[PDB]
Parts: structure tokens; C-alpha cells; sequence
């Protein structure tokens, strides 16, 4: 049997930042603070250190267009004004001369963990990477992302490791619309995102972030959006969503690999997410996901902007990956009415496609 929890972190993840705002939320301190807490908590030393690698062109082209890859590669040589001009053509993006290099190692870090997990060298793993990936699209940056780390990893697992079915779970407080678009017509990848939505008033402000977007073509039924329409959701809301919606579908889908867009902007204290999820909740969510795919689970960091809250969320997830007993949840409680309304609506939209959801 596979044993061990992999961790990838390289100093290159700190070597890019916003050139026009020294206080930009997507900053090197996000990942260095995580690493400092993993060490203080004694968790870092229990992990198997896994080297990062740079993604190749062929791997990027599993998801991205050649023209976009070439444009991103060219940012290495642009001036600060050239970088600002290009970044402002995208939605919520900054650029930096080291962004491309770091983005290539960010992708490659996930591919390394996929290698170790799919060949049973490790049970599971976590990349402590930036830049994030889940908003990046075939031919554009978006939302602090250049390359779609997990979408590339999913297609890489299929091509290199002969995986038939991949589940991608996006618990970052934002909708990973890039992942949705990439796998829209693909029944071999099931994408589930829970995200703040507020009827479109919360970024990215897309109608396709609602639960009516279920996939298309052969992929119909394999895209599952759970939008929250009120702020302040707690652990009981996320636990209910996983138990009543995600896990029934996951056990029916029978994935061979689970990839997690592991953002921590839904954690208590995040300045953007507006949710009240205890970090300890992520130990429970991680635990639930270990039950499918024979525990083959790879997490990659997405968002999360309160340095302490994000570090605590990573630590809680890591404790589960390492096999530590699940925590007692402090502010635990039944789901609220608004969460039940959203869960019910998504179930009603996905009901025709999944027999496990037909409990009424
Ligand atoms: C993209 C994103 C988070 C993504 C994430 O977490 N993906 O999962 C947040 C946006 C709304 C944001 O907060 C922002 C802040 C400042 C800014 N400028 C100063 C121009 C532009 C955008
Ligand atoms: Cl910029
Ligand atoms: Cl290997
Ligand atoms: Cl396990
Ligand atoms: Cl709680
Ligand atoms: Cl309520
Ligand atoms: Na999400
Ligand atoms: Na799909
Ligand atoms: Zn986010």
C-alpha cells in the first residue's frame, strides 16, 4: 500500500509580486506564512519533501493554446509598463518578470505529486504553490492566475498515468470558471465548485457560476456548481454540502484521482471571502475525500488572503492527509436555511444525471 504525504514548496514561489501595490493581497507572504506554520506545528517534518519541476510546453498545451503560452513566455522580457499594459487587458491580474517562471513551477509541482500518488510512492500530497490556477483559461489570464494548475494535472494524469476518471473539488470561495470551461464537454472529469455567488454580485459575476451550468455534450451532468447567496456560511454548511451533494456523486462517479483546488478564502477572517468556516472544517472535508479514489488525493493552493487563516486551513488539511484523528469542530451546528436552499437547488439541477441524488 502507498504511504506518506508529499509536500512541494520552492523559494521561486516567493519571487514575484505586484509592482504597483506593495499591499496587494496575492503576495509572497501567503506561501511563506503557510510554510512557517507547518514547521511550527511539527507538520512539515512529517511530510515527504517532493521536488518541484518546471512544466513543459507539451504539458501546458494539454489545456492552453500555443499562442497564449508564447505570449506568457514573452512576459519574462517585458518592461514594467509593458507588463502593466498586458495585465490590464485581463480581469483582476497583475504581472511581473518572474511570474512566468513561478507559474511553470506552480504547475509542475502538482504534476510531481500526481506522479508520486498515481504510482503508489505516496498516499497523497499538497503543493504549497503560487500563482494559483483555477481561473486561468485556454487563452487568457484571469483572477491572479496564468496557467490552470489542476486542469493540466487532470489531463496529465489521464495521458501519463492512464487515469480514466478525475474528480476536481474546488472549495476556494470563488468559482473556478477556468476549470469549468476546460472540462465543460468532458465526462472523464467531474468538476465540483462551492463558491460565494450572491446572485452574480460576487466576483467573477458570471451567470455560468450558477447551478444551472451542468456541462454540455458528453459532459452533461459532470459540472456541479453550488453557489452561496448569503455570507457567513459555517462548517455545518460545507459539511452538509459535501455529505448531501458532492460525496454521493463522487461515490457514483468512482474517480481514480481527486484533485482539490484548495483555496482558504472561505476560512474565518479572510478579508475577501466573507465566510465563517473554521480552519478545522477542512480536516473533515479532506477526510471525506480520502474515501474515494483509494485515497489518491492531491491538494494545490489556490486563494486565501488572511495569512494566519490560510496557514491554519492548510495545517488542518495536512493533519488529515497525514492520518491524524479528525478534530472536534468548535462552532459546529446544523446548516442554515440559505445553505439548504442552495444545496436543494443544485440537487434539483443535477437530479436527472445521478441516481444517488434521487432520495425524494
Ligand atoms: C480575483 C480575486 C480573487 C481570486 C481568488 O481568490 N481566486 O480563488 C479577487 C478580486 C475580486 C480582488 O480581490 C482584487 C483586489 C484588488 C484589485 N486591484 C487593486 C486591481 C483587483 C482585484
Ligand atoms: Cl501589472
Ligand atoms: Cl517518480
Ligand atoms: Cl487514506
Ligand atoms: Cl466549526
Ligand atoms: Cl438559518
Ligand atoms: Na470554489
Ligand atoms: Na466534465
Ligand atoms: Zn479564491
Amino acid at each position: 500500500k502507498a504511504t506518506g504525504t508529499g509536500l512541494v514548496y520552492v523559494d521561486a514561489f516567493t519571487r514575484f509580486h505586484c509592482l504597483w501595490d506593495a499591499s496587494h493581497p496575492e503576495c509572497p507572504a501567503r506561501v511563506s506564512t503557510v510554510m512557517e506554520m507547518l514547521e511550527t506545528e511539527g507538520l512539515l517534518g512529517r511530510c515527504v519533501q517532493v521536488e518541484a519541476r518546471a512544466v513543459t510546453e507539451d504539458e501546458l498545451l494539454l489545456v492552453h493554446t500555443k499562442e497564449y503560452v508564447e505570449l506568457m513566455k514573452s512576459t519574462q522580457n517585458m518592461t514594467e509598463e509593458e507588463l502593466k499594459t498586458l495585465a490590464e487587458k485581463y480581469d483582476s491580474v497583475y504581472l511581473h518578470p518572474g511570474f512566468f517562471s513561478s507559474a511553470c513551477l506552480s504547475v509542475g509541482s502538482v504534476l510531481q505529486l500526481v506522479d508520486k500518488v498515481m504510482t503508489s510512492q505516496l498516499r497523497n500530497g499538497f503543493s504549497i504553490n503560487r500563482p494559483p490556477g483555477h481561473h486561468a483559461q485556454a487563452d487568457k489570464m484571469n483572477g491572479f492566475c496564468m496557467f490552470n494548475n489542476l486542469a493540466i494535472a487532470a489531463r496529465y494524469a489521464q495521458k501519463r498515468h492512464r487515469v480514466q476518471r478525475v474528480l476536481i473539488v474546488d472549495w476556494d470561495v470563488h468559482h473556478g470558471q477556468g476549470i469549468q470551461y476546460i472540462f465543460e464537454e468532458d465526462p472523464s472529469v467531474l468538476y465540483f465548485s462551492v463558491h460565494r455567488y450572491e446572485d452574480g454580485s460576487f466576483w467573477p459575476h458570471l451567470k455560468e457560476s450558477d447551478s444551472s451550468s451542468v456541462g454540455s455534450g458528453a459532459g452533461q451532468g459532470y459540472n456541479i456548481n453550488l453557489p452561496w447567496n448569503k455570507v457567513g456560511m459555517e462548517s455545518g454548511d460545507y459539511i452538509t454540502a459535501f455529505q448531501q451533494l458532492l460525496l454521493p456523486v463522487a461515490y457514483e462517479f468512482q474517480p481514480q484521482l481527486v484533485l482539490v483546488a484548495a483555496g482558504f478564502d472561505a476560512v474565518i477572517g479572510d478579508p475577501k471571502g466573507g465566510m465563517q468556516v473554521s480552519p478545522e472544517c477542512f480536516s473533515i472535508l479532506t477526510h471525506m475525500l480520502k474515501g474515494v479514489a483509494q485515497g489518491r488525493l492531491v491538494l494545490a493552493l489556490e486563494g486565501g488572503y488572511n495569512l494566519q487563516s490560510t496557514a491554519e486551513g492548510v495545517c488542518a488539511s495536512m493533519r488529515s492527509l497525514l492520518g491524524d484523528p479528525c478534530p472536534h469542530l468548535p462552532s459546529s451546528g446544523a446548516p442554515c436555511e440559505s445553505a439548504l436552499k442552495s444545496i436543494s437547488k443544485t440537487i434539483s439541477d443535477l437530479y436527472p444525471f445521478w441516481k444517488s441524488l434521487q432520495t425524494f
